[PDB]
């Protein structure tokens, strides 16, 4: 359904993929999120633990589940999300290119 959407994030949080279900949940067009960092939208209280879970997943092929956190939507209010993250290691270049994130409304 449309209670979740999938994003991908480069190493500074930059959105590099946003599926169209994000607009239903966040009221942003995908193009508004693409090229901006997820950290720009996290509630400032949540930056620290989300950044540490992001750092964790860069060093493992296992998935990491965040705590619930608040995400600032287009009108400036906050919704609560929980994300499941895993990193995408290129098996030839041996580089983590991005992380995959399923973002679920709580």
């Amino acid at each position: 359904g449309s209670m979740e959407y999938v994003s991908r994030h480069a190493i500074d949080g930059k959105f590099v993929f946003v599926d169209q279900r994000a607009t239903a949940i966040l009221a942003y067009l995908p193009q508004e999120l693409l090229g901006t960092s997820c950290y720009e939208y996290f509630h400032q209280d949540d930056i620290g633990h989300l950044a540490e879970c992001h750092r964790q997943v860069l060093q493992t092929r296992e998935k990491i589940t965040t705590n619930c956190y608040k995400f600032k939507i287009k009108d400036g209010s906050f919704i609560t999300l929980r994300s499941r993250w895993f990193s995408f290691m290129n098996p030839w270049t041996k580089e983590v290119e991005y992380i995959v994130s399923t973002n679920t409304v709580v």
